[PDB]
């Protein structure tokens, strides 16, 4: 699994640009910043731009890491208690812009209007409110047609080196019979809540909600398939024994191949949501302000494909 | 409808940059060039970058034109007699690079394996043996307006057309949807899966091979579109400002569906009357949104003497991996 370790000169250049930008624009609420994102990402060190582009175009790896960023722990400040009510942007603005810059290189930043006030940059930290743990891995929003194409995970801090799980598909473990079956529309994948704590917009998912259609788990090339796998929300008709058998074998190949990948401070982990499932590992949280803190941006390759679920042309928020 | 006029200064920098990249890269066969494209595009004048980014993001206009490029006629040379058997890249390599830089700003360049040997930038000039054809390389026959590859799920999102020369100012026809000209009932019908769109014959899995497991699976989706003949909408996206897919020649309105026939006739009439003649003169680069505009071309008499109208064409996709099932490898930008 390829990775890129920045030089101090690269790390410094990245840090500098990140601060120059964090002072030129007020927030992501500025339309001009979202507009300038690709031009702005072009000022990043060439080696970093080239590394990401090769990852994008190779379409071979489920994840990659850019390591060795300079995240100013003094400036960033303590790990917050909650995301809500908290005024944006904070002192970690520079780090969020970086993740936004990387997103502009892979495609387009987008978010969920009902997820974290619809912030384009997501917070990942321990909260006592939302506090025998099961080890679950998944494709992000596997049911959704407009699910992320990439996930960007930038580690602001991870003092106890708490790993992220990430698993890819090994095709040589599956039979040609199972592969073909998985390519066919024989599986139900349930939606997810995120409700509470415009006629044509909401009535779009009402095909997946009312009718409940069957889709495939593998797609794309049959020699090197993409996948949509969330075992918790996956259903197979009882009478379809071939699909149940093939889904079982797919689960077993993916579960047994799960890797543990640590996003340490200064790392940015890139996950291909079509080639890799991922998950979280349970950990003891301190709540003092020194806890593990990651930021998260969802990337869509095709902004316009989700138009019908978006309030206007301009907004990058779905729902 | 917005356009961007280059200053002679901007046109000079663009030209210089294209010459520079033409010298530094071998051809479009070099995978480093395709990789470098967007970073390279960031070296274009900033105005142009802002203009195109605003077009892309606005998602409102069906077309735009960047006018006033310096296309050196002496360097470019005679309009070729055929695309087959040319040294590649030719002397017009700087212009082809330009359209590829532009496509990287809008999305990713891609091509069709069957089309002109899979060249990502392809030619639009008269070929004598193609005189009676209703195609791009024709001349005498009217190229009637349409959405490009209306049937295809992985059809172009955008089209980039650069005019190397147009001595007789032969216009490209382009038409958009005026939604206010249609009744709310008609729009609702056009939004529903009530229409059959036929594939162009170059897309038929029985036309191109096929034979062996790997290639059969590469046309499995098209094959089941042909076998099942699913009905689909002609208008999609937002009901307040919809995307369209309209190729009159390949559209079948089921005979029994009287509401669909009324709404289709309504939609056709609106688009046909709104048709605009847009002249892509020398140094003009035409951008067409394949989801908001149809396009065609008026008939013209060719000369076949090396002085004929010559355009370069790039197809742009917003999502290269969406068409992965139809591409031989992960790296290839050729469908089929
Ligand atoms: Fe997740």
């Amino acid at each position: 699994t390829p990775s890129y370790s920045l030089t101090p000169a690269e790390a410094s250049a990245v840090a500098e640009l990140t601060l120059e930008l964090a002072a030129a624009y007020g927030s992501f609420g500025d339309p001009v910043l979202l507009r300038d994102l690709p031009r702005l990402a072009a000022r990043l060190p060439e080696g970093v731009q080239d590394f990401l582009r090769e990852f994008k175009l190779a379409d071979r790896h489920g994840h990659t890491v850019i390591r060795g960023h300079d995240f100013d722990q003094r400036r960033i400040g303590p790990t917050p208690d909650h995301w809500r009510g908290r005024v944006r942007p904070g002192p970690e603005f520079p780090e969020e812009l970086l993740l936004m810059l990387y997103s502009a290189l892979l495609g387009e930043p987008f978010g969920w209007a009902t997820q974290q006030d619809g912030h384009l940059v997501h917070d990942i930290f321990p909260i006592r409110s939302h506090e025998k743990q099961l080890l679950t891995w998944h494709t992000e929003d596997a049911f959704h047609p407009y699910r992320s194409d990439y996930l960007i995970l930038g580690a602001l801090r991870n003092p106890d080196h708490v790993p992220t799980t990430v698993g890819e598909l090994d095709l040589s473990s599956l039979s040609a019979e199972d592969i073909d079956v998985l390519f066919e529309p024989r599986y139900h994948i349930a939606p997810d809540e995120s409700h509470l704590p415009e006629a044509a917009r909401f009535a779009t998912i009402q095909r997946m909600i009312d009718e409940r259609p069957l889709g495939p788990l593998l797609y794309g090339s049959r020699l090197d398939p993409y996948m949509r796998l969330d075992p918790y929300f996956t259903s197979v008709p009882q009478d379809d024994t071939d699909a149940r058998r093939a889904y079982d074998a797919l689960f077993k190949v993916v579960d047994s191949g799960m890797r543990e990948v640590v996003a340490d401070q200064g790392d940015v982990l890139f996950i291909d949501n079509h080639r890799a499932v991922h998950g979280r590992l349970p950990f003891q949280a301190r709540y003092d302000g020194t806890d593990r803190w990651l930021k998260r941006v969802c990337v869509t390759s095709d902004l316009r494909r989700s138009r019908e679920m978006r309030a206007t042309s301009a907004t990058r928020l779905l729902g």
